[PDB]
Order: structure tokens, then C-alpha cells, then sequence
């Protein structure tokens, strides 16, 4: 949806970062669903029609944005990592593929790009 209000997913479980998303998104004129698990994401994914997703990669020790990441993979969703850590899950990185934005990041940029992959003005096929 780029007529109106996109999808979007957030990974975040750092909330002041999922909420900062969330105003971001919607201040760009989207739709937001917070989630701080793979199980909300997926939840999300299968509930809603997700146009576009962000995803921490470091959601904790060893919970991270990777059943998510993939599940957006699998239907060619777009989506773009907001971590503040890399060489933590390199391997992940490396099997999800996509644009990252490293912490700190201005919540604004990121749902910027996260929508530009989403939609605009005319599909760059």
C-alpha cells in the first residue's frame, strides 16, 4: 500500500527506540505494529499485510531479529536492520541480506528508507 498508509513492522524491545519508530513511521505517513519478539513479528506477519518492517538485530544476548527477518525474506518484504550491533550476529546479517542502519540512528531515516524500499513514486523495477 503506497496509495495510503504502509504496513509497517517494528522489531524493537527497546521501547523508547520502538516508540521513537513508531512516531517516525507514522509521522512519514505509515501504519505501525511494535514487536519485541520473533513471535510478535511473525504474529504480525501472519496477521497483517506487511508492507515494509525494521528489525533490531540485537534484541538481546541471544534473542534476535532472525525468524523475522527471514519470514520477511520468504514474501520479499522489505525491510531494513536498526542495530546497534553487527559483528554480534554477523551469521544472521549474512543470511538476512538488507540494508542496516546502525544505533545511533534518527528514527526518521530509518522509517525514511525502510519506506522508500516500500514505495513512493514509481516501482524501481
Amino acid at each position: 500500500g503506497a496509495m495510503g498508509m504502509p504496513k509497517v513492522l517494528v522489531l524493537e524491545d527497546e521501547p523508547l527506540i520502538a516508540m521513537n519508530l513508531q512516531y517516525a513511521f507514522e509521522d512519514e505517513g505509515a501504519e505501525v505494529v511494535v514487536a519485541a519478539t520473533c513471535e510478535q513479528a511473525l504474529k504480525s506477519l501472519a496477521d497483517n499485510p506487511i508492507d515494509v518492517a525494521v528489525l533490531d538485530v540485537n534484541l538481546g544476548p541471544k534473542s534476535h531479529c532472525g525468524p523475522v527477518a527471514d519470514a520477511l525474506k520468504q514474501r520479499a518484504i522489505p525491510f531494513i536492520l536498526h542495530t546497534g550491533d553487527l559483528d554480534r550476529h554477523g551469521e544472521l546479517l549474512r543470511k538476512i541480506d538488507a540494508p542496516v542502519m546502525a544505533k545511533p540512528a534518527d528514527t526518521s531515516d530509518v522509517a525514511k528508507r525502510a519506506l522508500e524500499m516500500c514505495g513512493g513514486d514509481k516501482e524501481p523495477a
